[PDB]
């Protein structure tokens, strides 16, 4: 049982910032449901990747994408 | 501060299963580092999607992919 993280922010005014942490720790979920738009945004397969940052040790991949009508960003661990 | 989840399993003998939960709750991470191969597998942009299951209310998208030499699967919430 352990953990990693990633971040998730949007562009345009009214932008939201996200510091997400993922825990790899039969019935029922594990809590509530934030704004559902922030879920359908962190999951969407942004097949395009145009960034590789961080300092490794740790390696993050940066990936912009438009959903509906709002441009995001999403940097995830990538060893 | 709240939560969603998703699952992550592999094919071929010696397969691992994963029940992952994501918490959208300046310095430092948030814990340890599981087997790094399971991180570089849940993050990889599987741009291809060939599944839409669950019962909605809740909606999951199913998406197979080959990394290196191991075929996975990955079903994520998609409202």
């Amino acid at each position: 049982e352990a953990c990693v993280t990633s971040w998730l922010w949007s562009e345009g005014e009214g932008a939201v910032f996200y510091r997400v942490d993922l825990h790899f720790t039969m019935y029922n979920p594990c809590g509530p449901e934030p704004p559902a738009h922030v879920v359908r945004a962190y999951n969407q397969p942004a097949g395009d990747v145009r960034g590789v940052w961080g300092k490794g040790e740790r390696t993050y991949a940066e990936q912009d994408f438009r959903v509906g009508g709002t441009r995001w960003h999403r940097l995830l661990r990538m060893p």
